[PDB]
């Protein structure tokens, strides 16, 4: 978070991966795609 305009009511749809926000659910759905690369898992499970 940040110290400034806290406690306002950011868009109803806010990404958790990056932290972006979207006023249209759909937008978020498609956006999430952008996060189809970086993975928390290092080694490829067998
Ligand atoms: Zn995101």
């Amino acid at each position: 978070g940040s110290s400034g305009s806290s406690g306002t009511g950011e868009k109803p749809y806010e990404c958790s991966i990056c932290g972006k926000s979207f006023t249209k659910k759909s937008q978020l759905h498609v956006h999430q795609q952008i996060h189809t690369g970086e993975k928390p898992s290092g080694p490829s499970s067998g």
